[PDB]
């Protein structure tokens, strides 16, 4: 098992405290999808956790309990950690009550994830380092996605993405900072299959599919921890180059803030349109940079005024496909020059195809355009395909789970 615990909070997750104008048939429906996510989890050996602050009052209709009484009498087989009841519970938007937690249950960090609404719970989650899952059944959310609209989505998430021994597909490393994760393998009997229309939707999965799978194979697998910045790559046309980016910005936005990171999504600059390749390296190289002013503020649209300070942090570059690595390797080429540690992720790696690795045998500018000669590129190992799949992995599976996550519900 990868995950082991969740928490729920009670704000807007549990009772629906901001509104009182609700629906007047939601509470009670999402009492009962409540039941049948907790019914689930329990089925899975998962615990069920409630971390609340006050044993506050609860009107129900034949009066009013507390809320230990409330949760006892509707979700029985639950952990009830109130801090009003126990004074060795840290305040939980100091992160510090899922220290205590992870004690008491003798549980790792990344053995749990959080269930919130309100922002104290997400300080509390993300202080205390742990996956937000943003419950947004009672109060909507717009400015971010990667949410979870109704307890059967969390159900699905766990099913589907959290309960198999594989996280990732392939995976592989060379020296010490060349790190290599895909999420599937894929291959195809077309030349340039799309992930997306020229003109924007997917044409494989979903953004809701991929963000739900990045999300905990990167959390899971302990590859988010001390992430500071994640960050996608450029398509190859420079009068279209965030094709991807502009698909997923808004999952990616909500997967930054549950992980306690930054998303910058043109950190990136493709300056001239290069040849497609995920072909020599130097077209990927020759035509893109690093942005000395990306959008540091996606609500606004406010521009960094000096470059961003990338050294010695830890980056998470996400891309949809790896092939041999040309996309990858230039990314990382860029980013290693400004001094950032990079991993390299991918949704999907190409069967039978190795990825080169690279390293540039002139000085890299990395906020502003070069221009190499193949001659000053050394070629200096090779990240396999075959060596390095995890048990089970085949470029089958990826059809399976999509299929298995659209048409999920509810077992018997």
């Amino acid at each position: 098992m990868y995950l082991k615990a969740v928490i729920f909070s009670i704000a807007d997750v549990v009772l629906p405290l901001t509104s009182n104008t609700q629906p007047q048939e939601l509470k009670s429906r999402i009492d009962s999808e409540l039941r049948k996510l907790f019914a689930f989890l329990s089925s899975k050996g998962i615990k069920v956790i409630f971390l609340t602050n006050k044993n506050r009052n609860v009107r129900t209709h034949d009066g009013i309990v507390t809320l230990d009484e409330y949760l006892k009498r509707k979700f029985p087989e639950s952990i009830h950690f109130c801090r009003e009841l126990d004074n060795n519970i840290p305040a939980k938007q100091t992160g510090k009550a899922i220290d205590f937690i992870m004690a008491a249950l003798e549980l790792k960090r990344n053995e749990m994830i959080y269930v919130g609404r309100s922002q104290e719970d997400l300080q509390a989650a993300t202080n205390g380092n742990t996956l937000f899952i943003n419950a947004t059944w009672y109060e909507p959310v717009t400015e971010y996605g990667f949410q979870f609209s109704e307890p059967k989505e969390i159900a699905r998430f766990i099913d589907v993405f959290c309960l198999r021994e594989q996280l990732w597909g392939w995976q592989g490393h060379f020296n010490e900072d060349v790190h290599y994760y895909a999420l599937a393998p894929f291959s195809t009997y077309v030349p340039e299959f799309t992930m997306y229309s020229a003109n924007a939707k997917l044409s494989v999965g979903s953004p809701d599919f991929w963000i739900r799978y990045l999300g905990a194979s990167i959390y899971f697998s302990g590859l988010s921890e001390g992430a500071s910045f994640i960050t996608t790559y450029v398509g190859h046309n420079a009068e279209d180059p965030y094709k991807l980016a502009n698909i997923m910005e808004h999952d990616l936005k909500g997967l930054a803030v549950s992980f306690k990171g930054k998303y910058l999504k043109d950190l990136f600059l493709r300056h001239t349109t290069a040849i497609k390749s995920q072909v020599n390296i130097t077209s990927q190289i020759n035509t893109v940079n690093l942005n000395p002013a990306p959008i540091k503020n996606l609500i606004t649209g406010e521009r960094y005024t000096n470059p961003p300070k990338l050294k010695g942090k830890k980056i998470l570059v996400i891309d949809d496909f790896c092939t041999e690595g040309n996309a990858h390797e230039t990314a990382r080429m860029y980013l290693k020059a400004a001094g950032a540690n990079v991993i390299n992720i991918s949704w999907l790696k190409t069967i039978n195809r190795d990825v080169s690795i690279c390293e540039p045998t002139r000085k890299i500018r990395p906020w502003e355009a070069n221009t190499l000669d193949v001659d000053d590129i050394n070629y200096v190992g090779t990240i396999g395909y075959a060596e390095n799949v995890t048990h089970g992995s085949a470029p089958q599976v990826l059809s399976e789970k999509i299929q298995q996550y659209d048409n999920w519900d509810w077992p018997q």
